[PDB]
């Protein structure tokens, strides 16, 4: 019955083993991307390919037409995920390879390109629901929900507990995308590393591991080759700029990265955003996963890109 093997065409068979991999313009060839990166990082024992792909759909049909938190955002992170778990084997159990590329796919679920702080000014429901983290939880509970369609329980060959300990590792693993949650968590892993204290075999430590793996594979963009960074970006402002738009109609002044008037400065906020949240973010991950190291040598190489177009060398 596993005689029905996913296969991919030679480049993308080769490429998609590198953390740089972009999963091109094709979106009715990214579920296939997926069910081969579950294949492989996970076994093809792990789902019932039937269930999977009608999972795949539901969740990919739950994901909105926005210019960068969308499907192809989803299977970027999951392939994200796929190389460092590809690349660091040894270190994590069947439950956490299992649940860690379904939470990177629903990560984003249902995002309608706006912050937990334009929710929370606009007072959408979604805010009194739930206080903090709440586009996160509203991710999660779109996972649940889907997880709860018919014929669509991709987890049922667990036991109660297992599963029940696998949609906890999603659920803190989508919650952990919140970037106002990785500062805190970083330090402490950077700390925790720095004295020597960290330890995977402590399920509190290997949560904030799983929350950095999730930052690194969330912000992935600037790990790519500088084209597709470059590209992105534009998705990136696209949605900051429209949120800008609704906050001033709001009467409320956006920060200046949402403000489409401050547009010659994205050089110079790309350089701020990889000093104060991507070096740090991908330097803490190779110090504690040192396979991981293309993705902070990509981002080093992007930095210096910024820097260069700041400089009037490169155009943008
Ligand atoms: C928040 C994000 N998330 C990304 C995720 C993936 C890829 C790029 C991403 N870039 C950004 C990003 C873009 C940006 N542009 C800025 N500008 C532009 C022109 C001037 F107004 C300033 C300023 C910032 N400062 C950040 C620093 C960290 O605290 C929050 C704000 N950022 N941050
Ligand atoms: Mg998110
Ligand atoms: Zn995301």
């Amino acid at each position: 019955q596993g005689l029905m093997q996913f296969t991919l065409p030679v480049r993308l068979c080769k490429e998609i083993e590198l953390f740089h991999f972009d999963i091109g313009p094709f979106e009715n060839m990214w579920p296939g991307i997926f069910v081969y990166m579950v294949h492989r990082s996970c076994g093809t024992s792990c789902f019932e390919l039937e269930k999977l792909c009608r999972f795949i759909m539901s969740v990919k049909k739950n994901y909105r037409r926005v210019p960068y938190h969308n499907w192809k955002h989803a299977v970027t992170v999951a392939h994200c995920m796929y190389a460092i778990l590809q690349n660091n084997h040894t270190l994590f159990t069947d439950l956490e390879r299992k649940g860690l590329l379904i939470a990177c796919l629903c990560h984003d679920l249902d995002h309608r390109g706006f912050s937990n702080s334009y929710l929370q000014k606009f007072d959408h429901p979604l805010a009194a629901l739930y206080s903090t983290s709440t586009m996160e939880q509203h991710h999660f509970s779109q996972t649940v929900s889907i997880l709860q369609l018919e014929g669509h329980n991709i987890f049922s060959t667990l036991s109660s507990s297992e599963y029940e300990q696998v949609l906890e590792i999603i659920r803190k693993a989508i919650i952990a995308t919140d970037l106002a949650l990785y500062f805190g968590n970083r330090k402490q892993l950077e700390e925790m590393y720095q004295t020597g204290s960290l330890n995977l075999n402590n399920q509190s430590h290997r949560d904030r591991v799983i929350g950095l793996m999730m930052t690194a594979c969330d912000l992935c963009s600037v790990t790519k080759l500088w084209p597709v960074t470059k590209l992105t970006a534009n998705d990136i402002y696209a949605e900051f700029w429209a949120e800008g738009d609704e906050m001033k109609k709001l009467g409320i002044q956006p920060i200046p990265m949402m403000d489409r008037d401050k547009k010659d400065e994205v050089p110079q906020g790309q350089l701020g955003f990889y000093n104060a949240v991507a070096i740090p973010c991908y330097t803490t991950l190779t110090q504690i996963l040192p396979p991981t190291e293309p993705l902070l040598k990509a981002c080093r190489d992007n930095l210096s890109q910024w820097e260069k177009v700041i400089r009037g060398e490169e155009t943008a």
